[PDB]
């Protein structure tokens, strides 16, 4: 029993996570097989970012302006390349603690653990949730860039998410491991910030299923609402419309609960619409939209890996 | 910036979980050089758990009956013994990821990070604090006992939680790595029960200190209160008292956001007695108590591991 905000055993991704200098400007870089991949921004000055051509300054450089250290060990760069927003820099040793990994892209409301990481060095292991705008709200200091977040599925590390910057609200914005950006974010000096957000409605229902499974049945209610009239209600509380592939990607939980999925709705509609009255769900005061279903499933059952 | 439950990456630990088996009972151990340690109930049948005597049970074993297995690797047990609530099982191999470490045993209102474990596999780790009435709030499944909690000080992990058993409020009690049980609590079939809570007040204004150096500020109020008059008023919503030896630990924060701890006493008085108003805190609608100052002054500034 409990309910906890999860994060992945990072020691797989710990190995991986090697120091990237250029010139005065040190992050941190993923070192799979003879490559190590960094945010491209490692090769600007702080004069580059008002408006930078990448393609120009990387041209510029060459294998020897790039500093690697695995721990102590100096990695010898043998070559370079820009993918996107990222650089790969090729090496002259593959890592011998590469897991089996993938790259995979994610979708606003999944989950994932960011290991974030200071000067090559792992710091702290937390949960975050791609949001509806393509920000995350991650907990990440000067020196954090290229920490990445990942999920992992049996033994295979997905990474899904480098760091590549603060926007101005304090959330954060960065690229796939293909380099290519989460939202319409770039890695320059603009006027640019997070757009409007909403409510990832699955996953407080999700996370309702949750509380019901380790006894919070406070909320309940012997009613039911229909898709059309839950989401009316939702929309002006600025959550993010209900569908049939959601309806059934719950059912999983409706099952083990026995509580329907349009059943837990009704529930949601009077907690929007009443406020909580000075009760809480799982420790929290408030709505939490930050639990997938898969997370509530593989912490209220024993799944590992 | 921003502010997460951060838990310490898990690689360290992750090399030394193990599966132990004993008869049809199978949970999980700790490998430290030639020694795995685990919960001694792992030698109980069901009928035993409502008055066993260890001593007996585990005089009637032999090395043999214990199964321990590191991955596929089985290890060979040539020694077994008790120590308090714990088994210390001697095997024939020095665990070759054995990180440097120290068993200490920590105190109420202390954080530290937990690995979940499931048959000797990691499953996820998370961040917990040790309530005044030395319970924690976890989230653990059958199979997880064993599952230990640790903090790691520069490359130093500090093992100070090893988990035995859910309280019937889906709290958890276990012991330190010497096989002290924290709390009143002990590892048979008893009417046991959580005795009352506290909340941690420093960690609260530890907590508050982060949301201003996050730029949450609403709360904040010209007022400062003596800290008897401070008591005065926390005692009466279940905190715990405030010390001088708390005002001094928070110090550092204090200095770094030029707010005086009494002075931010006086706006936890305000929270306490009005209420939040249907704003928010670090993402929170209630007062955070699992925070300490160090963490925040670790999360607030650049500190790895």
């Amino acid at each position: 029993s409990g309910f906890r905000k999860m994060a992945f055993p990072s020691g797989k991704v710990e190995g991986c996570m090697v120091q990237v200098t250029c010139g005065t400007t040190t992050l941190n870089g993923l070192w799979l097989d003879d490559v190590v991949y960094c945010p491209r921004h490692v090769i600007c000055t702080s004069e580059d970012m008002l408006n930078p051509n990448y393609e120009d300054l990387l041209i510029r450089k060459s294998n020897h302006n790039f500093l690697v250290q695995a721990g102590n060990v100096q990695l010898r760069v043998i070559g370079h390349s820009m993918q996107n927003c990222v650089l790969k820099l090729k090496v002259d040793t593959a890592n011998p603690k590469t897991p089996k990994y993938k790259f995979v892209r994610i979708q606003p409301g999944q989950t994932f653990s960011v290991l974030a990481c200071y000067n090559g060095s792992p710091s702290g292991v937390y949960q975050c949730a791609m949001r509806h705008n393509f920000t995350i709200k991650g907990s990440f200091l000067n020196g954090s860039c290229g920490s990445v977040g990942f999920n992992i599925d049996y033994d295979c590390v997905s990474f899904c998410y480098m760091h590549h910057m603060e926007l101005p609200t304090g959330v954060h914005a960065g690229t796939d491991l293909e380099g290519n950006f989460y939202g319409p974010f770039v890695d320059r000096q603009t006027a640019q910030a997070a757009g409007t957000d909403t409510t990832i409605t699955v996953n407080v229902l999700a996370w309702l299923y949750a509380a019901v499974i380790n006894g919070d049945r406070w909320f309940l209610n012997r009613f039911t609402t229909t898709l059309n009239d839950f989401n009316l209600v939702a929309m002006k509380y600025n959550y993010e419309p209900l569908t049939q592939d959601h309806v059934d990607i719950l059912g999983p939980l409706s099952a083990q609960t026995g509580i329907a999925v349009l059943d837990m709705c009704a529930s949601l509609k009077e907690l929007l619409q009443n406020g909580m009255n000075g009760r809480t769900i799982l420790g929290s005061a408030l709505l939490e939209d930050e639990f997938t279903p898969f997370d509530v499933v593989r912490q209220c059952s024993g799944v590992t890996f």
